């Protein structure tokens, strides 16, 4: 965890006591195997943490019910009470996986609830011992002399079921639940409840019920995630609602909505599939929170996950991500060690990072609390720079264009490499995704290259098991301001997003040859000289891919072949990285390259004018 950061045995396994009800009203303090799936709000002032309470053993089919432990002192103190009690209908009866949504004073949790099956939903045979529960509490937090003091009375739960059609687009309906966690109130004021429908017969797959009058009535939208998709969290983005799916067996897949979820777009130029489960991403996924803050009065989002480098269900090194929907950066690990975590929840209140998530030794499992000094301090650090650097670039007088000048894009500017760099790491301006480098030596904003791999790399692919720049398979627009400082033998390379595989294949990319004219690649199709270009002279360079399609720039102008398809088919391509440079065959491409600029889009024709009219002006 952070070096500052800290963390208490919030509700330890096999110590702490839940007020346990029995059937004739006597209460009882009972010890409690373990405690998962947990959660943490702000309700009002007053600190809300819930979570299964699993009474005898950490199988999801026994015993259990939904524990709470607010509080009013940001976790000094702590009171515990039983807010949903299970049916009793057996000795697996269960309330299980709260989904938790904060309006005003009030708390609107939603639990799966299970009577007596003794296997796992998705395999039921029907959905006749399930019952999806909303259950309401308010938080009634009084005071007293110079000590503030709550309540949180809790209401009936009341099930959910006569609302759930039996019909999805003829898709059979078996059962559902909350994508557990966090959920939300809309800008527009909705209650929005992101859950996972279990058709007849086990395929799993994500859905919106929201609210708009808060509680009374619930919708089920119509758009969905595709199947394999389970406990998606949700948030709101400028005006759409983000969802992330857990998918067990692959990479996590991401949608957007702007319309309360009637349709989805899978978030392919931005998040989907950048989280996974594993590095080798083939192992059963995890739950994560995925949370809309404000920090230092910018917007980004937070994500949890662990790495499972352990694999399976030991869900080790948790993470936390903070984005902003361009740069994605690491915080770093949350938990202790190679300890086995888990499901986790992430909280800002009060200017202050807070984490409950999950602990696990022997599968018996604890919920702690920590105090994200560290890793909140790291954080305003990095919005620091986003704002400090977008702000900058946003304010530079380009010229004015005969028809300042429109302002130098930022807009979905996800990295940039300029003047910060040494012998091995050109930087990330932006603080997220550096480039690895060899045989370079630095220019102003730069290096100049000399040597055998001299060149750069921009980890894509590459970059492994989280890939934070998955988005260049869908659309990017990779711009640099070049020379070339001595001539090829013959054809060498200059600037390229290449392919992983066996090979030597690229997407688009641009290199020069021995008669001083331009190469560049388009996909599979072969090279063919085009132009003029003269040794030492400064070039700008923007290489341009979207709708499968590819284009470069020379002077603001494209080359001849721009547009050419770049890959065929439905699948997309799967970038390894970006070179600069020439990074097999000894290539020794004797160039310099500076301020090299990334983007998730297809900037536009003026976007590059601007650029090429400007980049004397970009450079740190
Ligand atoms: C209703 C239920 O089974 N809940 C459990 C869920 C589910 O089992 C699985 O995601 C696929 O059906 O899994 C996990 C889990 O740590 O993986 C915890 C949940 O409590
Ligand atoms: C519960 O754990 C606490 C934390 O250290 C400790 O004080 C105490 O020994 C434990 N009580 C029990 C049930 O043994
Ligand atoms: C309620 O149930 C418990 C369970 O053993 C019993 O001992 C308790 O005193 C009961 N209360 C009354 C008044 O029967
Ligand atoms: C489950 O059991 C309870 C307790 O008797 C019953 O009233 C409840 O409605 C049952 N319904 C389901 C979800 O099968
Ligand atoms: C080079 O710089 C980067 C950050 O600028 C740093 O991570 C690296 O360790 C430095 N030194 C080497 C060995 O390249
Ligand atoms: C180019 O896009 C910029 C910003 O996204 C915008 O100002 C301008 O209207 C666009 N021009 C075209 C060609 O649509």
């Amino acid at each position: 965890l952070a070096p500052g950061s800290s963390r208490v045995e919030l509700f330890k396994r096999k110590n702490s006591t839940v007020p346990f009800e029995e059937s004739n009203g006597t209460i009882r303090e009972r010890v409690v195997h373990s405690f998962r799936i947990p959660t943490i709000v702000n309700v009002d002032g007053v600190m809300v943490a819930t979570a299964d309470a699993r009474y005898e053993t950490s199988f999801d089919n026994s015993f259990i019910e939904t524990a709470v432990k607010y509080s009013v002192d940001d976790g000094a103190t702590w009171n515990t009470q039983i807010a949903i009690k299970n049916s009793r209908a057996s000795s697996v009866s269960r309330v299980m996986d709260a989904t938790v949504i904060v309006k005003g004073n009030k708390l609107y949790i939603l639990v799966g609830s299970f009577n007596k099956t003794r296997n796992s939903w998705t395999q039921h045979r029907d959905g006749s011992d399930w019952e999806p529960l909303l259950v309401v509490g308010e938080v009634t937090k009084s005071a007293a002399n110079g000590k503030t003091t709550a309540t949180i009375s809790w209401g009936k739960p009341v099930s959910l079921k006569p609302l759930f059609p039996a019909e999805f687009d003829g898709i059979l309906t078996k059962e559902f639940v909350g994508g557990v966690g966090a959920a939300i109130v809309g800008s527009n004021g909705n209650l929005v409840y992101p859950v996972q429908i279990a058709d007849m017969g086990g395929r799993v797959f994500t859905k919106i019920m929201y609210s708009e009058d808060d509680g009374n009535t619930w919708k089920f939208a119509e758009g969905r995630s595709k199947f394999g998709c389970s406990e998606p969290a949700v948030l709101e983005w400028e005006g759409k609602l983000i969802i992330n799916n857990r998918v067990d067996g692959n990479r996590r897949l991401v949608y957007e909505s702007s319309d309360m979820g009637k349709t989805w777009v899978e978030a392919l130029g931005t998040l989907s599939h950048v989280w996974t489960n594993s590095p080798t991403s083939n192992q059963q996924d995890c739950q994560s929170s995925f949370v809309a803050v404000t920090i230092e009065g910018k917007r980004v989002m937070l994500f949890t996950h662990p790495l499972n480098l352990k694999g399976r269900w030991m869900r080790d090194r948790l993470h936390l991500w903070m984005t902003d929907n361009q740069r994605i950066f690491d915080v770093g690990q949350i938990s202790i060690g190679d300890e086995n975590s888990g499901y986790s929840s992430v909280l800002y209140k009060d200017d202050k990072l807070y984490s409950l998530h999950e602990i696990n030794t022997n599968d018996v499992y604890s919920l702690v609390f920590v105090r994200f000094i560290g890793e909140l301090q790291l954080m305003k650090s990095v919005v620091r720079t986003w704002k400090e650097e977008d702000n900058h670039l946003a304010s530079i007088c380009t010229p004015v264009v005969p028809a300042c000048g429109a302002a130098v894009p930022t807009a979905g500017l996800v990295g940039f490499l300029s003047h910060s760099a040494n012998g091995s790491v050109w930087e990330d301006v932006y603080r997220c995704v550096d480039a690895n480098v060899a045989n370079a030596e630095r220019v102003p904003n730069g290096l100049k290259f000399n040597g055998v791999g001299g060149g750069a790399v921009w980890p894509v692919a590459r970059q492994g098991q989280t890939r934070r720049y998955q988005f260049a398979n869908y659309r990017f627009t990779l711009v640099a301001t070049v020379t070339i400082d001595e001539l090829p033998k013959g054809t060498s390379p200059l600037l390229g997003a290449g392919l992983e595989g066996p090979g030597d294949a690229k997407l688009l990319g641009l290199s020069y040859d021995k008669n001083r004219q331009w190469r560049p690649l388009y996909g599979a199709a072969p090279a063919s000289p085009t132009g003029s270009w003269e040794l030492h002279k400064k070039y700008h360079v923007v290489l341009t891919m979207a709708d499968r399609q590819g284009s470069v720039y020379v002077d603001g102008q494209p080359l001849a072949g721009s547009g050419n398809t770049v890959v065929r088919g439905a699948t997309l391509p799967d970038i390894s990285h970006f070179y600069i440079g020439g990074p097999g065959a000894p290539t020794d491409s004797r160039v310099t390259v500076t301020n090299i600029v990334l983007y998730n889009r297809r900037l536009n024709s003026s976007e590059i004018r601007t650029l090429f009219l400007s980049q004397d002006m970009i450079g740190t």
